[PDB]
């Protein structure tokens, strides 16, 4: 793999430019403490300081417990945030820049965010569906999610 992505421009979109709180960031989502960042950045560094901690596959539960603590985030929401994201952590944080710069919750056209419609359309054999899934996540995420439905 080349160290580069083009789906960096996902990763870097500067947090300075999102109104903080989030329109999108009601309370059925975040906690108290949430709303106590000053900034998007705020918020943002303190998330990529949880996600950097040490967590094996067996510490999810403190992994979301930890987000509930420490940034304010909902449990059973980190929870089906890490599920759509097929359990790949490094995806976390563009989860959230991109929920926050277009305040939808999921984001709808980003690559490793999987949509309600993108499963249905994995879970089917509508190649027109399959190709614009693979244009989307690429097929390694493919495999990976394919994989996540055996379970």
């Amino acid at each position: 793999r080349s160290d580069f992505s083009n789906e960096d421009i996902y990763d870097n979109i500067d947090p300075d430019t999102i109104s903080f709180p989030p329109k999108i960031a009601t309370t059925d989502l975040f906690l108290p403490l949430f709303f106590h960042f000053g900034s998007t950045r705020q918020f943002m560094d303190k998330l990529h300081e949880v996600i950097s901690g040490d967590y094996e596959p067996s510490q999810a539960e403190k992994l979301v417990q930890d987000l509930c603590d420490e940034t304010g985030i909902r449990k059973n929401f980190s929870t089906s945030i890490l599920t759509c994201l097929s359990g790949d952590l490094m995806v976390f944080p563009r989860y959230f820049l991109n929920m926050f710069k277009d305040n939808v919750n999921p984001p709808p056209n980003v690559p490793g965010i999987w949509t309600h419609d993108d499963d249905e359309s994995l879970k089917s054999n509508d190649q027109e569906q399959i190709r614009k899934l693979v244009k989307k996540h690429g097929t390694g995420r493919m495999e990976m999610r394919k994989r996540f439905f055996e379970k």
